């Protein structure tokens, strides 16, 4: 019993992170074989910020302006070129410890662990959603960029986040590993602000049915809706749209509980319209949507990695 | 910006994680150099659960009876040994990835990092506190005892925890690497409940000044109080007393933010006395005390690990 948030364990994404220097600046690499993946403003200036042409910068460097190091060492770079807002470093040398994996666009309102790290060393690890605004809400200082997200599944890493940037509010955003923002941002110090976020329901409803796994069944009414009048419920209360894809997603833990999805969907109108009145659910007094239905089946089940 | 409760990176303690099998039962164990370390209760049947003899069930046990896998490799033991409550088992190979390591006890209201961990593979990791209670707040399943909790400092890996058992409630215990349980708590399948817990206020102290550091500064009010008068209210409300010492090791974040200690304890006593009035402080609408002021640090000042 228990559940908290849980990241991915992150020792193959540990082994494949570099330092990258060009000029004064430096940041976060990925090392995938013999090609190091880092943000393009690597070669940025202070100056070259609120608009840089990078088209432009990129053309003036070679590849021995580019300083790699993977701990103690120095990857000599034979090979450059720019895929969107991403650089892609060609060294002289593969990594061993590259992992088995793939380059993924996620969907908002899937989560990732994000691996923080500062001059190519990891610093913490913890786990994100993407938000339906295209941001996440992580932790980030000067230097983060780079520093990546990703999921596993048995021995294979997913990644799916590069970070670059931060916006109003404390809120993230990046690129997926091809360099291609999520959302509409663009890498330049400008006038950007996130759209209103909205809540992810199917999370809501998957952490809902880890605190019935784990006891916590208070909320529990006697009480089942139709799919729209519940959707007309979560519209007002800022929760987005639930679709009969995501009722299909919840199938194993409707079928592990014997609670009907839209069972679950009344007891969490109730919550909405009514507050919790002082309680908490899985010791939270806000009703969690960073959870998605496979993260709890995944934690309450003993899932490992390879 | 931005603040996550955020564990450590795992890779130094993954490379360490074993499986155990003993007749029957499979758990997780932890490889230094050639020792692997694991709960004593891998050599209990189902049977022997509610009042085990273990050493006179290790009598019966020989070398061989141990399967020890890391990985798809088997790994010969050589020798044997009960520690208190937890088995050492000597190998006829040293584990290659052996990090930097230290054995440590921690004290309650500190902090470190599990690797949840089934059939010697990693699940996931995430941040606890040692509760004043001396058990924790985890997430485990059957399968999971033999999992570690740990602190990095640099390049070096501080054990502080090996995973036993599970008390009512859904809370946790286990033991130091030499195999004392932290707290009044036995290997044995009998009844048993945690003390009453009691908050950890150095720690709610720090996340406040997290809190500052991040621009959430609705809670600061005018005033001050005195030490006694601060802990007269916690006291009230089910909170630990501040120590001097715990006032010192605020010091670094009060000379961050010219925040006095006892004006932060101002602040607090009134969201004790009078609620947030549903607001919230960094996304929560209860105060947090698993951030220790040396958590806090790390995180806004990018701490990385070797
Ligand atoms: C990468 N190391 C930093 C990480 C930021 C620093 C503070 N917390 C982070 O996550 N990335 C940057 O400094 C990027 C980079 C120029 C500016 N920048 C920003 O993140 C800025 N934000 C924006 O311009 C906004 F709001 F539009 F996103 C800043 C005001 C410094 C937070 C480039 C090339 C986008
Ligand atoms: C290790 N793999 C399991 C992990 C437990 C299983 C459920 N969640 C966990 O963390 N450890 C055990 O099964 C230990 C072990 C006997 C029983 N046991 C317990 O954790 C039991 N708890 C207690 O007896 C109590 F309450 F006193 F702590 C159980 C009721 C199964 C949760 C031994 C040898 C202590």
């Amino acid at each position: 019993s228990g559940f908290r948030k849980m990241a991915f364990p992150s020792g193959k994404v540990e082994g494949c992170m570099v330092q990258v220097t060009c000029g004064t600046t430096t940041l976060n690499g990925l090392w995938l074989d013999d090609v190091v993946y880092c943000p393009r403003h690597v070669i940025c200036t202070s100056e070259d910020m609120l608009n840089p042409n990078y088209e432009d910068l990129l053309i003036r460097k070679s590849n021995h302006n580019f300083l790699v190091q993977a701990g103690n060492v120095q990857l000599r770079v034979i090979g450059h070129s720019m895929q969107n807002c991403v650089l892609k470093l060609k060294v002289d040398t593969a990594n061993p410890k590259t992992p088995k994996y793939k380059f993924v666009r996620i969907q908002p309102g899937q989560t990732f662990s994000v691996l923080a790290c500062y001059n190519g060393s990891p610093s913490g690890v913890y786990q994100c959603a993407m938000r339906p605004n295209f941001t996440i809400k992580g932790s980030f200082l000067n230097g983060s960029c780079g520093s990546v997200g990703f999921n596993i599944d048995y021995d294979c890493v997913s990644f799916c986040y590069m970070h670059h940037m931060e916006l109003p509010t404390g809120v993230h955003a990046g690129t997926d590993l091809e360099g291609n923002f999520y959302g509409p941002f663009v890498d330049r110090q400008t006038a950007q602000a996130a759209g209103t976020d909205t809540t992810i329901t199917v999370n809501v409803l998957a952490w809902l049915y880890a605190a019935v796994i784990n006891g916590d069944r208070w909320f529990l009414n006697r009480f089942t809706t139709t799919l729209n009048d519940f959707n007309l419920v979560a519209m007002k209360y800022n929760y987005e749209p639930l679709t009969q894809d995501h009722v299909d997603i919840l199938g194993p833990l409707s079928a592990q509980t014997g609670i009907a999805v839209l069972d679950m969907c009344a007891s969490l109108k109730e919550l909405l319209q009514n507050g919790m009145n002082g309680r908490t659910i899985l010791g939270s007094a806000l009703l969690e949507d960073e959870f998605t239905p496979f993260d709890v089946v995944r934690q309450c089940s003993g899932v490992t990695f390879q």
